[PDB]
């Protein structure tokens, strides 16, 4: 599913998203903007180190979930990779949680270093009523 802005906003408002580990709304809605255009069935392959992305967040299968094709690989989320990869996010954004809860926080995504840190990501949420 791709989901449009503010029907997004909505939904990680609900999940319990809003200031998580003191992340933002808005944070959150510009790391799933920069790393799939909002698209729960993202996939990005590495062929540098045979590991995968998946979904809204494109959560790597190298720590967070198992896809039983990533050499040395653990499951952090304790999910199949599969079930990041549902129109549901609940999931994705159980895993997300877990994924801040370790030392670097949203950090942990370079994308939102590079789109969204030090950024004005107020835009992200205008006129979404979250």
């Amino acid at each position: 599913k791709v989901f449009e802005r503010c029907e997004l906003s909505r939904t990680l408002k609900r999940l319990g998203m809003d200031g998580y580990r003191g992340i933002s709304l808005a944070n959150w809605m510009c790391l799933a903007k920069w790393e799939s255009g909002y698209n729960t069935r993202a996939t990005n392959y590495n062929a540098g180190d045979r590991s995968t992305d998946y979904g809204i967040f494109q959560i790597n299968s190298r720590y967070w979930c198992n896809d039983g094709k990533t050499p040395g690989a653990v499951n952090a989320c304790h999910l199949s990779c599969s079930a990041l990869l549902q129109d549901n996010i609940a999931d994705a954004v159980a895993c997300a949680k877990r994924v801040v809860r370790d030392p670097q926080g949203i950090r942990a995504w370079v994308a939102w270093r590079n789109r969204c840190q030090n950024r004005d990501v107020r835009q992200y949420v205008q006129g979404c009523g979250v």
